[PDB]
DNA sequence: CATTAAGCAGTCCGCG
DNA sequence: GCGGACTGCTTAA
């Protein structure tokens, strides 16, 4: 087999690196590199190594990386450019994996472990870990198995040991509901003391040393926690050998009231669960406590047990190393749904980076583009310094408010990567500048012809059209990966709705589900066998169909951020090829693209209605055009269908089969008006909106730029078995909004569009009546709490001091003293609840850590001082207010002289 | 070591 | 009480 590393690390002048060798076995080894940088030399000189620009350069071998470093030095002292590869690794990588690296995920051990620590005494910080750790679970990938660590006897309490049978056994019945198929993975190893639990910790590590380390947050409270634990009780020396060099840097931040740390353990790839959710899943949680998270993901309740966190080890020790268990795999649960350890290897493998880079999209590239052009003995440049400079990005149009009853959407496929590759932008191709007209004159095509030899923006910018840039060649190999998946995805959505359609009508009998490929569209004999399943076979396909769509959105959309951040990087300070030149080159054509197509369709609707200056375009936002489609279903008259799927079937073949060839003809012209390299303006049919055949729905509205509600049949060529709302910007897409409010607020959303005014206002009166028998967690409102420290006076808020940080301010002097309260940590979440006038916590509003249950001491006046008509009138009263008002519609019916009558 | 556009909630302040 | 700067937060793209 090839080979390929595990990790990678310069320690000094050494090269440490873990690897899979040709039989695939794990190996290490320390190589003292040999960097190679380059420096500009006279043309006379015959080299094979030429910049980017086409000037020679002379390559310097160095006897090692701190000679390298120290010349780069010298060269600024001197003032001329030393180019190559700065980071080492990369170049060390670049040499050693000459080829398409083809990894086998089975010879990556990665590991996923959680701690427990109980603590009498408030949180257990890690940098001083002064508390026993009393239970590790760790599982290995390798073995299959769950390796538990149990101490048994503690100063904070002895106990018996951990019961497997108990633990499988039903909640309902007494037991723990470990689920069954880990029951037989579990290996179980009681401690009778902490040093010997420890000690024997360290030993299993160094026989199965993690490649990939991961769980929910290990990197903040775990991994730093174990190694100090370990540090204070044995030596930092012991502590090390968490490293399998034997090296670690430890970091200190200073938060004035916190001080935690956070530990670089050298030749192990740290990827914390939570930090690959939060970058790579695109939601934003109003809570990240495992609970709450893999509830969102898996339907799954919560862990629950008795009394506070710090007793449950004394007062049910066979519950508290069940839901240690338990919490391990809830991370590989999620994994298996989400496959972000899959994504983050095929991502940094491809790359050729250290695989904890795959966070950072400006390492990505800058060794993605470093390896494309050291195939051509290309040498890169250096960075340099830049200050930073704001710039222009995207057009939004502004909508007039109103409903709007039929819509139809059209948006440019992958836009900003299409612009680079259509444009030819890369920091090699620029060709020279011609002189801006304003940009409206281009839009309306007015303004001179920019040039007849190169491909050109409007933001004044030239470039090469007959030789290839770095940078297209290499962001089109993510684009057509990315563009594979979505394919896989879009193919498992269509599926989705052919079950769910099939769901209707479920036959009576014993089958299985069809052995099938969800990625692709179900043959018509698939379809035909679908059709005569039962539903228990039907809901089994639904959930794999389900899942192959989870997975293809994992791997598309996450690949569509990548080379969008290529688009971003060339406007970051740090990235080697910044450049704002090429940044406004791609927005500046976005805006022209957006604006040149709106006066394109708007032209091309009115000529083929009969009609003259009507605006068909409503709204547009960066790359996609929002066309009210009132007129066209008008054109034919509305008798003329028989049913909802017959003017959506109609609408979309009008789209298809007339307006997207104009679309296609607008976007050419434009083309060779740029004197572009490639058309590669594709803007396709997105939406298809209205309300219900003969209901009183009004469709869809719009508030604003960027807060709009549409009631959808058909979106990207999945029509579905049951409208879906497409609601952007809104309160109910906002996690700053209370739970139960978001709910209510659909609801009332869905009414107007599907509906109309008599059915929201009966929902309306309903929830107001209800309103304040709702759970106090599901009705309060969610807020990340910044520079708390910035706002404190002796615990009372300074000026200009924010509402939900004087929230936590009012919480913290209610659990002052009290030592087993949850301290609110700076950056995370509360939830946040108004308070009535002389409460007894003495202020306007009171916060809490988000994703619990606010202490008991204090929880009682909370719900008795809670002020429900605030909370009503601000989280959705007003934002309803907003939606209706927009609408032109009432959620209230207004005074009238009907009133004098007795109906 | 490392994208911009834009809406809404809230504080401070002016206001016989 | 409610608008106009200005901060903070969180979206859409
Ligand atoms: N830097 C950056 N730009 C973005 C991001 N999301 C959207 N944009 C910009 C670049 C996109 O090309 C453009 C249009 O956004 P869309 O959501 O329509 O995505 P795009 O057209 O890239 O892909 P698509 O084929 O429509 O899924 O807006 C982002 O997360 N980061
Ligand atoms: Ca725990
Ligand atoms: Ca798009
Ligand atoms: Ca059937
Ligand atoms: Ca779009
Ligand atoms: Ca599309």
């Amino acid at each position: 087999m090839k080979e390929f590393y595990l990790t990678v690390e310069q320690i000094g002048d050494s090269i440490f690196e873990r690897y899979i060798d040709s039989n695939g076995r794990e190996r290490t080894r320390e190589v003292e590199y040999k960097p190679s940088l380059f420096a500009h030399c006279p043309e006379s000189q015959a080299t094979k190594y030429f910049d980017i620009y086409g000037k020679p350069c002379t390559r310097k071998l160095f006897a090692n990386m701190r000679d390298a470093s120290q010349w780069i030095k010298r060269m600024e002292d001197i003032g001329l450019e030393a180019l190559g590869m700065d980071d080492f690794k990369l170049a060390y990588l670049s040499d050693t994996y000459n080829y398409e690296i083809k990894y086998d995920h089975t010879k990556i051990r990665v590991a996923n472990f959680d701690i427990e620590v109980t603590s009498p005494d408030g949180f257990p910080e890690p940098s001083q870990a002064k508390h026993p750790i009393d239970a590790i679970t760790h599982y290995d990938s390798i073995d299959d198995r769950f390796y538990v660590f149990d101490l048994l006897n503690s100063p904070y309490g002895n106990v018996e040991e951990w019961s497997i049978e108990i633990a499988a056994k039903l909640q309902e019945q007494g037991g723990d509901e470990v689920p069954s198929e880990i029951i037989d993975k579990i290996i179980y190893m009681p401690f009778d003391n902490e040093k010997e639990l420890l000690m024997e910790y360290l030993n299993f590590w160094q026989q199965k040393t993690p490649v990939i380390l991961t769980g929910w947050n290990v990197e903040s409270f775990a991994i730093p926690y174990v190694y100090n634990r370990i540090k204070n009780i044995f030596g930092e020396s012991t502590a090390k050998r968490l490293s399998p060099h034997r090296k670690t840097r430890v970091k200190v931040i200073e938060n004035m009231y916190g001080s935690r740390e956070i530990i670089t353990l050298f030749g192990i790839s740290v990827l914390d669960y939570i930090d690959l959710y939060k970058k790579f899943s695109f939601t934003n949680q109003p809570s990240y406590s495992l609970d709450y998270i893999s509830e969102f993901e898996l339907n799954v309740g919560k862990l629950k047990y008795d009394g506070p966190i710090s007793k449950l080890r004394e007062s049910n020790h066979q519950r508290y190393i069940s839901y240690n268990i338990i919490a391990v795999y809830r991370v590989l649960q999620i994994d298996a749904k989400r496959q972000f350890i899959n994504l983050s290897l095929d991502m940094g493998y491809y790359a050729k980076i250290q695989i904890q880079s795959v966070f950072s999209p400006i390492k990505t590239w800058d060794a993605i583009i470093f390896n494309s052009l050291k195939e051509q003995n290309k040498v890169i440049p250096q960075g340099r310094s830049h200050p930073v400079q704001p710039y222009p990005g995207a057009f939004v149009k502004e909508p007039i408010p109103n409903r709007y009853k039929y819509v139809m959407s059209f948006d440019l496929t992958s836009l900003y990567p299409s612009i680079i590759r259509q444009v030819n932008i890369s920091p090699e191709t620029i060709a020279g500048t011609f002189k801006v007209a304003p940009l409206h004159d281009y839009i309306n095509a007015v303004a001179e012809r920019p040039s007849d030899v190169y491909s050109c923006s409007p933001n004044g910018m030239m470039y090469y059209k007959d030789r290839d840039g770095v940078v297209p060649t290499e962001i089109t190999k993510v684009f057509n990966q990315r563009k594979e998946h979505k394919g896989y995805m879009l193919a498992a959505q269509r599926n989705g709705e052919i079950i769910k359609e099939a769901l209707h009508n479920p036959n009576l009998s014993v089958d299985e589900p069809l052995d099938v490929d969800y990625r692709f569209d179900f043959s018509d004999e698939i379809k035909e066998k679908i059709k005569k399943l039962s539903a228990k076979s039907l809901n089994e396909m639904l959930f794999r169909a389900q899942r192959t769509e989870v997975a293809g959105m994992t791997a598309q959309i996450n690949r569509k951020a990548l080379i969008n951040g290529l688009a971003g990087a060339l406007g970051n300070v740090w990235f080697r090829y910044y450049d704002l030149r090429n940044a406004t080159a791609i927005t500046t054509f976005g805006q022209m693209a957006l604006q040149w197509i709106e006066r394109k369709v708007n032209e091309y609707l009115n000529e083929v209605c009969g009609t003259e200056g009507e605006a068909f375009v409503l709204y547009g936002d960066t790359d996609s055009i929002y066309v009210s489609a009132d007129k066209i279903i008008d054109k034919v008259g509305e008798s003329k269908f028989r049913d909802t799927n017959h003017w959506v079937d109609f609408l979309d073949k009008f789209a298809r089969e007339r307006m997207e060839p104009a679309i296609d003809r607008g976007f050419r012209e434009m083309c060779e008006y740029m004197n572009n390299k490639q058309h590669l303006m594709f803007m396709d049919r997105e939406a298809i909106a209205g309300p219900p055949l003969g209901s009183k729905g009004i469709g869809g509205f719009w508030t604003g730029k960027k807060r709009y509600a549409l009631n959808v049949w058909d979106m990207e060529g999945t029509r579905y078995a049951e409208p879906k709302l497409k609601i952007m910007g809104l309160e109910t897409q906002k996690s700053s909004t209370p739970k139960a409010v978001q709910k209510a607020l659909k609801e009332c959303i869905r009414r107007m569009l599907q509906e109309g005014e008599e059915s929201l206002q009966e929902y309306f009166k309903e929830f107001e009546k209800e309103f304040r028998q709702l759970n106090y967690i599901s009705i309060a409102s969610v807020s990340s709490a910044n520079n708390i420290a910035k706002y404190d006076v002796g615990g009372f808020p300074g000026p200009k001091c924010p509402f939900h940080i004087r929230g936590i301010l009012t919480y913290n002097r209610a659990i002052k003293g009290n030592i087993d309260a949850p301290q609110v940590v700076e950056g995370e979440k509360v939830y946040v609840l108004p308070l009535r006038e002389g409460n007894p916590f003495g202020d306007k509003c009171i916060a809490w850590p988000s994703g619990t249950e606010i202490t008991d001491l204090i929880k009682d006046d909370v719900l008795h001082w809670m002020d429900y008509t605030v909370l009503l009138e601000k989280t959705f009263i007003k934002p309803l207010e907003g939606f209706t008002s927009a609408a032109k519609l009432d959620y209230e019916k207004k005074a009238s002289l009907f009133d004098m009558f007795d109906f």
